[PDB]
Formats: structure tokens, C-alpha cells, sequence
């Protein structure tokens, strides 16, 4: 279902990582944030809908979730809340030296996931939503 | 062409906001950068190019391209570097300002509305990124 999304958290060096996926096609958006809060959540869940048509969202449905400024994102947004992050972890790991900030290291493993090759999870990403349009 | 990228650099509040347009379709990415300097150039770019597939972007080649920095990730990402969207941009960002407490809240409502506005049949400029890199790829 092509507006459906999954939003999960992970940690490394101390910092959190918001990572995004887009269910049928396995595309990631993900960034590091300052802090797994309502404001920042909001702020990640905001962008993600102003790039891609973002439906519906499956979160953890944790403390970041229950605010008043993640609800109104969403809201305005038009959002409903209802195996690619290990290996997310993984390529950060194999990029992490390259970088001398882990932000970097986290949109080079974006860039090599969503790009890595009979589709990538880019081409897939955008086929299916094509095909939703028509 | 499919590919291409226009990167520019507006001004407001005292901040910097870099603005990607898809040339084909009008689609934006945009944000708020804490300055206007080669690293935080070439993270945007970096991110930019892990989204959607950019082979080549225009720029207005100054001082934030000349160094290591983005020249190291344009190589990387296999980029090649080769006024009114940021004035509607910035109409919108008028429009939603009181609505945010940061500015860089109401950029991204304005990416949102400018991705999405559909002029009339007639698609978004989300819609029309999608179809233009779909009929590249089929
Ligand atoms: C391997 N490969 N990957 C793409 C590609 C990569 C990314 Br990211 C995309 C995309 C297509 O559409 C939305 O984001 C095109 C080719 N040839
Ligand atoms: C008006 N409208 N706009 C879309 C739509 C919006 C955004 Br943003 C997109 C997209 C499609 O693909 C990539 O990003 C879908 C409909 N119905
Ligand atoms: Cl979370
Ligand atoms: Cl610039
Ligand atoms: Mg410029």
C-alpha cells in the first residue's frame, strides 16, 4: 500500500536515529535527531510528508508520540497513525571512518540502501507510486 | 532530463535555507543550514542525493563549492555540477510563519504545500517527479 510507512528509532554513539520506511518498496528516509522528543519527531514526520505521500504511519507509539505537537503535525499533514535497520547499522559501520560525523555516516548508508541494485529500493519507490497515480 | 538539479541559496531571518528544485517536475527539497559554508553544502547535497537519483546539479558556483569538502561528496555520490520558485517558496513561508515558532518549521510547511498544490486535472509537482523518474526507468 503505497502511503504506508514505519517509523522506528535506533541509537548509536549516543545519539538517535529516526529511520522511516517506506513498507512496499523498502526506501529509507532517516536522520539523526538532538533528541527522541515530540518537537523533533514532529519536525522528522513533517518533512517526511512534504517529499513523499505519506498516508498512514506505524510507530512504536512511544512518549514521543503522545504530545500535542506530533499530533498537529500530523493532523495538518494529513497523516493517520496506525530487516532494513540492522542492515542500516551496518552500513554506517562500514562507512562510519569515512565521516567524521555520524549524520554523514548515517546519509551515506540512506544514499547506499535506497541506490544498492533487479531494482533498487529508489526505483521501486517511485514505480509504485506511479502506478497508484494512474 | 530526469536527473537534473538546481541548488540555490535564500536568505531570511537572518538564516540560510538551500533549495533544490527538480528543473522537470518543480519539486523542491529544501531546509534551513546552520550556514552557508562547503560542509553543510555538501551534507545537503549528500542527502539530496540519497532521496532521488541526481546526476547533475546547477549551482551558482560560489564560495561554498570551491573546496574539498563538496567536490569529495559530489565524487562520491557521482554528482556532476555542470528566481521565482524562491520567491514563491518564500510567499508561502510568509504565509505559514505565525503557525511556527521556528523558522525551520515553516520552510518545511512550505515544501509540503509547494509538493503538493495541485494547480488545478492538472498534477502536483510530487506527482510529476514520480511519473517523469517511473518513464526514465521503464
Ligand atoms: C540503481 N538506481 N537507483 C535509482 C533511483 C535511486 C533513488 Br535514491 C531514487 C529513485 C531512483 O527514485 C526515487 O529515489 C535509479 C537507478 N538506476
Ligand atoms: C496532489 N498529490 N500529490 C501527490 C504526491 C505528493 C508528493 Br509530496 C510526492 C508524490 C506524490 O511522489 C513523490 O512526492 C499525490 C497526490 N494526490
Ligand atoms: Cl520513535
Ligand atoms: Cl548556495
Ligand atoms: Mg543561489
Amino acid at each position: 500500500s503505497p502511503g504506508i510507512w514505519q517509523l522506528d528509532c535506533t541509537h548509536l554513539e549516543g545519539k538517535v536515529i529516526l529511520v522511516a520506511v517506506h513498507v512496499a518498496s523498502g526506501y529509507i528516509e532517516a536522520e539523526v535527531i538532538p533528541a527522541e522528543t515530540g518537537q523533533e519527531t514532529a519536525y522528522f514526520l513533517l518533512k517526511l510528508a512534504g517529499r513523499w505521500p505519506v498516508k498512514t504511519v506505524h510507530t512504536d507509539n512511544g512518549s514521543n508520540f503522545t504530545g500535542a505537537t506530533v499530533r498537529a503535525a500530523c493532523d495538518w499533514a494529513g497523516i493517520k497513525q496506525e530487516s532494513m535497520n540492522k542492515e542500516l547499522k551496518k552500513i554506517i559501520g562500514q562507512v562510519r571512518d569515512q565521516a567524521e560525523h555520524l549524520k554523514t555516516a548515517v546519509q551515506m548508508a540512506v544514499f547506499i540502501h535506497n541506490h544498492k541494485r533487479g531494482y533498487s529500493a529508489g526505483e521501486r519507490i517511485v514505480d509504485i507510486i506511479a502506478t497508484d497515480i494512474q
